[PDB]
Order: structure tokens, then C-alpha cells, then sequence
């Protein structure tokens, strides 16, 4: 029965991640929609039309978001961040907790820009994913130089309401991006392909999408609720000589495992290239 | 609640992974008391047989006892035992029984051929389910046989819906479902092991990497199930231009990721047909 | 107290006799072995070990209680004809020849005496250091003590368990051919150690020790091999980098391919036996 | 023998390797569990749970481990080493033998850090693996600038109680890491896949794991006990036209040998990359 009575949340950016989090927070009951405000330079986005139905306050002016908010999410593209922080930097107060979800934007770069206006800005770096929209996100966060102990606990409380959330060291966020940030896209790709396979073997497309999604959801839930190794759970499904062990062999023959390792690695490395442009 | 007060007796011929998964699921659902379940196995030293004991499921080495106890009888053995099994307990199948075959590839026609030699109208249902019934998130399909009453199919759907998704299909779809959701959880466990390796390669502790990858898959599956959206649209929606995610998608494409999962569904389906081509011939 | 014979005096005959005598279960002089080409190195090796040697297969039969068939499979028919009239009630015939079915042996021997006691066994060369992997299947007329006796004899030179005969082709692909896969892998690992600067001899020793220690860890753990893999792979470390390059090559699938190919070939040989 | 009467051993780090060595040492009889002390900054590790049950005295203060030890194993990740050498570098005494088991951490770098406190730190670099836990490890060590003759002898004796052990030049340690350090992980991968193959061909999983593990163990022991080349052993067991030579062909067709060469090389090269971060 969680609810933040004295918290006002702002989003700079009204893209997919801002909508997902606002929808998750409101569905979770931790935050009334009208105590949330978001700002975007494009008031004709599909997400902007959706936020208005929820009752989120919308404004085109970032300073308006900053002046309304206590917790301020930065959910914009990384190249705009230096211009955003210049724009609202003079408007950051002691009460503000700045939570950056911008891709590869480091705590150092945000604190350096904001400290030019006011010392000790309270900064938290967040890496979350879109399944927060169904309250099954995976979120990690790292606390900045000046964030109080209570700032991180508060952020963990809020982000726990929309999925898994834990604190990490900041130099793990690139790797988490490659795993759970990009993970949902890997799964959507897998689900489309599995459904194609279902259709090839004779299933209606709709049924094949449903079954494949249910299979993935159930397997993930099994693992989360098991203490056992994913290899052990795989062993339990694969009856000797059966259909499943035959299909696993053709996965192995294509290097299935290595493609997913490749993917995690490529997403993490790209995130570091973006962290470099942030720090350069 | 309705099924519970039916006070249904359930039997499993076969006490393996799937029998344990379903027994665990049904009891967790509250639809069945563990001691109203009976399971038989030719081998009592299995680990699944021991977990079944601890649950309080009744265990016996005698298939006839499982049959006589049961109202709904699950057949959960390898496809090549089924003719031996139906020969053994075919005389004991009563008009009141619903026979539910889970044995992969085994056709309704083959079961009814054996059982029709004893009672004339055996009630047979063919089922294809998976191991996540154990956490009540299974994916189940079933096809009703020649003599299954309309109420038999509804009862089956109600029972299997308590542990996951369940819907009726025509029987000629079941081998393809086997390739998709029957074998699906194993594809996912393989993917999760690999994603965790990738997380560990890039600096995460194994424990956290397992947790994050599993949470990622779960939330993405839930997202798809709750949206009317095409999975490619969801993929589009989350891949920002120039971003880390689209870079990772490219390397998946470059290895033919999609084709491997199609290959897998196809190989599992074809294998199931090969096992049915020894059930029939 | 028991007398053991070997029709055949090759790699598998020597490995078993060396294993048994090293184990203290059999005295070298209570073992006899027969061979045509009495000029194999393994023949001269059994000689130095104390095993009695004869060129006449019938003499081995007359000497033995338990009679191992360690010949190539194309020789089994020509052998069951030669000695089939010399099999007695007391004999346990243990076939180790590749893909030779219990059916084919009992059918040939039943033409001489009903109820021949036949056991089919699939073992491997590491019995020579008492770390073999053995499975056996009992025939139609094998008494209970026959299989119990077999398990006691073979357990002295490694792991041993009973299986249904229709699992033996798969076991061949796994533990029957497995030592060859490990020898190939050890040669390759040593090549990699030498490329990175190690002397060959140290590289062979280190690679073999690593494989021995890993195998023992798994046997002595209750844990899944993937779990042990997780335990050794430090985040960001050298091991997880090396596992990625194995995965990129389809390493796992090649070993699956191997077990499958060896099993399938064994089945092809069982076919020519069953005709 | 007398090397071990009244010897105390300490571990800084309670990860996988400190448990493996502690379990192996106590099972060997060379040390008593109570005479072993370990320091971990997080009692949440699963290994820290087991170490306590062994009777190994645990503590969070690394300085306590240093005070209580004669032979000091450093079993942490390589990037904490500069932090840990700064923490207890003043507590290193002439009596200490400092044994580094941190990946890629060079003797030069440890001696550089500790030479700023007392002038002649006794340092040994060690490369062991996890099968020390069943006393079948493969260990090599390199002796540093100030290690006495008895120091190498004592290390050899200690590590010989849990497996193979020999002295190498330090510049072979990266190559050994790639071979016997990563080796057990190659074997676990191979065993999982060999079991998958046995399962595909009809075997129960449990029997397939047992049989594959027994085959590998027996083959390795066979090679250790023969004077013969691994290729000659391969020849001896491959009968003409038989099942084994058919299986070897499909291994060759996938470049099986080259993958394992690739693996040793990749692990060695990564160790060199870590060695460079130790000297930067
Ligand atoms: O309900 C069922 C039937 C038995 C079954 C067998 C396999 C197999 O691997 O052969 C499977 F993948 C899924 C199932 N699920
Ligand atoms: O002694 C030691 C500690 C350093 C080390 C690191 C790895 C790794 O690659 O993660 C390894 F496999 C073995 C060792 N051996």
C-alpha cells in the first residue's frame, strides 16, 4: 500500500520511456496522474496524446516541468542533454532529485554542468526498460556525489513499484543496458521469429504469437521463482530422444548462444561510445 | 472454486517432469488436493517421484491402481510405452473416465483404436502443455476425441486454465504447437543462460545477470501479451536511432537469429511427427 | 576363484586384463587370451603381464568361466560357429564387439545348446587405469547372479551400471567414443598452450590435469555442469572471454554432432549384424 | 611436513577461489580450518556462507586477516588490488609471503606498491583453478624479487597438496591461465553438450552426465599415465570404419581443434589486457 503523498514528478522528454514510467507509476497507484508533469518540444507525439488521456499535466516548457517537480526524470536523447541542462540549470533547487535515463549520459557530465549553477546537485543515473509500462520492468540505478542516502532509497521505492529495481555501481550500467535495457527488443525479435516458425508449421499467426509469448513468459517466471540453474531447467524439459532436444540441437548448430552474447556485448560497447561522447 | 468442490480424482500414468509440473501446478492452483492425485511409475527412484511424495501425491507401482483411482487420467509416458500401457490397463478404462494423453506425437486415433477394443466409446482428449504450469503460466492446447462429450472439453479447459493459457485446437495443429510452446521454454532457458554469459562477459555478477535477463524476458512477453501491437512494432518502439539496442539487433540479424528459432520450431514439430509415424505405424 | 577368458587380444582385451589385475580382482595367471595374429604389440604386452596366451579359441573357452568377446564385429559369426559347440552351462558370454546384438549371439549359440547366458557390454579404454565407463545389458537366459557378477567385475575398473540394450548405441556415442574426443581436445588445447608460449610437455600436462580436475569436480558435485561453469567464470575475466569464442564456433553443437554420429554408425553396424 | 606446523594462512577475498583453496587445504590435512582466516566486504556471498560452516574464521576487516596470517592469498578482482595494497600495505611485515591470485596482477605492480612500505616484500604470483576443491588442481607460481629459496619450496609444497604444481617464469602465467586456468570451464561446457548429445540419442540426462564425466576423467588420467602422444592414443582407440572415427570426422569438420586453440588464445590475451591495466 505504497503512495508518495508529497512527491511531484516531472519528465523532460515525453517519448516512449516517459510514457512507460508514467503509465506504470499510475497503474501501480503510487502516484496520481495529475501530480506528474511532462514536457516535450513536439506536442503532436503519439505518447503526448496518450499522456493527456491519463491526465498527466503537459507543457512545452522545460522550466515549467522543473518548477513543478521534486523528482525530475531526464528521458531525452543524449545529444540534447547538454542543452537541456544549460536551459534549466539555473532552475535546479536543493529539493530537486535529477534522475537521468538518457542513454550513456554519465553522472560526472550532469554534475559538472549543473554544479556551474548551484553546488551539490542531487543526481541519480537510471537504466530501466519499457516493460515498466506493465509493471515488470528491470531497473538499476547509481547514486551521484551529492544524493543523500534517502534519495536512493526513495528512488528504489518508486521504481520497485513498476518492476525489479536495485542499486549498482555506475560502471555496470553499460553492461545492464546490453542485458536488460536492450533485452526486450531481443525478445520481440525472438517472438516474431518463433511465430514465423509456428506459421510455417501450420498455426494461425495470432495463436502462434500468443503461444510463443506465453512460453517465454512462463519460462522467465519459472527461472525467477526457481533457485536452479537455467541449464537445469532446460534439462527438465528435454525428454530423451524427444522433440525439444532435437530443436535445441539446431539452435546450437547455428551458435544461438553466441548471438545473444554478441548482442549484449554490442549494446554495452555502443553505450560506452555514447558515454565517451558525454564525457568529451 | 467450482473444480475444487467437484472433488475430482486425478491419475498420472508416468511420474516424470510433466506429471510433477502439472501436479505441482494443480495443487498450487487450489483446484486439486495433492492426495486426490495418484501417480504410477515403473521406476520409484526418480527425483520427481520423491518430490511427488513430499507433496503428498499418492504413489503406486501399479498402473491399474492409478486407473481405478482416477476420474481424469493423464497419460504422461514416452510415446513408445503407450501401446504397452493401453494393452495393460485398457480393460480397466471405464465409461466414467476421461483419458488425457500428453505423450508427444501420440494420436487420438491410435489411442481410441486400442481402447475401443474394450469399452466402445472411450472418452479421449489429446493435450500439449509445458513445464511452466508449475508456476501457473503454462501454455496448453487440447483436442477432443470422437467420444469426448462437450462437457468433457469444457472440464478440460477449466482444469488446464487454472495453470496457464489453455485453448482448444484441431488435432492437426498439435505437433506445431509442440514445436512452439511445448519446446519453447527450453529455447528460453538456453537464451537466458546465454544472455547471462553476455552480462558476465561485460562485467555483471552472474546472479544479477540471471535476474536481469529473466526479468527482461518476462516483462517483454507480458508487454506483447497485453498489447494489440505487432512484435515488430514493439521492437521499433524501443530501438532509438543510433542507439545501443539497434546496434545489438544488427549483430543478431547478422547471425540469422530469426532463422534459428524458425529452424527450432520446425525441427521439434518434425520430430513430433516422426514419433507419431511410429505411433500410427 | 574365478576364471576369465578373452577371445581377441587387442586394445580392449589388454585394457581390461591390465585393469582387472591392477584392481586385485583377477590374477593374471587365471586369465587366458586367444588371437590369430599372435604378433600384435598387445599380445606381447599381455605376455609380460602374466596372462596365459593361446592361438586356439577353443582352449580359451575350455579354460574360462566368463568369456569376453573382444574382436571386431565382422569376426563374431566366424567365432560363434567355431566355439558354439564348446559353450557349456557354466559359461557367461560377454560381448564387447561393436554393435553386435544379444539377439544375434543367442540365435547363433542356441543352434548348439539352448539357453546360452549372454551379456552385452560397452566399455572403453580407460579401464586400463581403472577409470572406465561401462554399461551392460543382460540376455534372455542370464541369471540374476550373472548381471550382479558382471557389475562387480566391471565396477573394479571404473563406473558400471545396467541399461536396457537399446541404450547401448547411445552410450557408445558418449562414453565409448568419448575418450577419443578428449584426446583430440587435449592435443588441441596443448597446441593452443604452445602458440601462447608454453613448452609442449608442460602444456600437455596442464591441459590433461585441467580436464581431469573438472571431470572429478562434476562427479563429486551435485551441481549442474552449467552451474560449475558459472562458478569459474569471473565477470569480465579471461575465462568468460574464452567461452565466448567457443560458443561462436558452435563448440557445443560439434560434441552433440559427435555423439550422434558415433551412435548412428553403431546402429548401422547393428544392422549388418542383424542379417 | 614441518612447513605447515604452526602456519597460518589468510585470504583477502572470499570468492570462488578462496573457498576452493580453503576446502582443498583442509581436506588435504595441510592446515586446520580454524587456522585459516578470510576477509570479505559482503557477507551476502554464497561462498561466505559455506566458508563459515567449514570452521574458517571470517572477518570483514582485511587488516585482521593480515595480522593473523603468514601466507597471504589475495583472491580479489584485479582492480581492487591497488585499493587493498593501500589499505594494508603498512601492515605487511618481513614475515609475510604475499601470494597474488588476482587475474593479471603482475609481481612488479605488487612489489612497487608494497616496496613503499617495507623495502623487501616477499611476493609470489599464483595461477590455480577450481578443482583444487577436489585436490586435483593445476597450479603454477612465479617467485618475486625478494622471495627466499624456502618461499618457493613452501609454496610448491602447499599447492601440491591440492593438485599439480610447478614453478614457471612469470611471463608464462597468461598462457597457463588460458590453458589450465580457464580449462575447467571448457570441460564443463563440453560435458553439458556431450550430455545433450546423449539425451538426443535416447539416454536419461543423469546417466548421460555421469557417463560423459567418467569418459573425460578416464581419458585425462590415461594421458597423464601414458608416455604416448594424445594422437597415438586417438589412433589406438579408433578402429577402422568404426563409430569413433566417424565421430572424429564431424569434430574435424567443425574445426573443433581450432576452437580450443582459439579459447586458450582468447583467455591468454584477455589476461594480458588485465595485466596492462595493472601496470597503467
Ligand atoms: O504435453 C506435453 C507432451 C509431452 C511433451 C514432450 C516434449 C518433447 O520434448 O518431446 C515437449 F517438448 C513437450 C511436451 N508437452
Ligand atoms: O589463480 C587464479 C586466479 C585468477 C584466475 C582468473 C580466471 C578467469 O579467467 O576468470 C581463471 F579462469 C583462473 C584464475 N586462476
Amino acid at each position: 500500500n505504497l503512495y508518495f503523498q508529497s512527491m511531484s514528478v516531472g519528465f523532460i522528454g515525453a517519448g516512449q520511456l516517459a510514457f512507460a514510467l508514467a503509465k506504470g507509476f499510475t497503474a501501480a497507484g503510487v502516484l496520481a496522474a495529475h501530480k506528474i508533469m511532462a514536457s516535450s518540444p513536439d506536442m503532436d507525439l503519439a505518447t503526448v496524446s496518450a499522456l493527456r488521456k491519463m491526465g498527466v499535466k503537459l507543457t512545452p516548457h522545460n522550466k515549467e516541468t522543473v518548477q513543478h517537480s521534486d523528482v525530475l526524470f531526464l528521458a531525452v536523447k543524449p545529444h540534447i542533454i547538454p542543452f537541456i541542462l544549460d536551459e534549466i540549470g539555473a532552475d535546479i533547487e536543493d529539493r530537486h532529485i535529477v534522475v537521468s535515463c538518457a542513454a550513456g549520459v554519465t553522472i560526472s557530465s550532469i554534475e559538472k554542468k549543473l554544479s556551474a549553477f548551484r553546488p551539490a546537485p542531487r543526481v541519480i543515473r537510471c537504466m530501466t526498460n519499457t516493460p515498466v509500462v506493465v509493471r515488470e520492468g528491470a531497473t538499476v540505478y547509481a547514486t551521484g556525489t551529492h544524493a543523500q542516502v534517502e534519495d536512493g532509497r526513495l528512488m528504489e521505492q518508486l521504481l520497485s513499484s513498476v518492476g525489479f529495481c536495485t542499486e549498482v555501481e555506475e560502471d555496470l550500467i553499460d553492461a545492464v543496458t546490453g542485458l536488460s535495457g536492450s533485452g526486450p527488443a531481443y525478445a520481440f525479435t525472438a517472438l516474431d521469429a518463433l511465430a514465423d516458425g509456428g506459421v510455417k508449421m501450420g498455426l494461425p499467426r495470432r495463436l502462434a504469437v500468443r503461444l510463443g509469448a506465453q512460453a517465454l513468459l512462463g519460462a522467465a517466471k519459472m527461472l525467477l521463482h526457481s533457485e536452479q540453474h537455467p541449464g537445469q531447467l532446460k534439462d527438465n524439459v528435454s525428454s530423451p530422444g524427444g522433440a525439444t532436444i532435437h530443436a535445441l540441437h539446431v539452435l546450437e548448430s547455428g551458435g544461438f548462444r553466441s548471438l545473444l552474447i554478441n548482442a549484449v556485448e554490442a549494446s554495452c560497447i555502443r553505450t560506452r561510445e555514447l558515454q565517451s561522447m558525454a564525457d568529451q
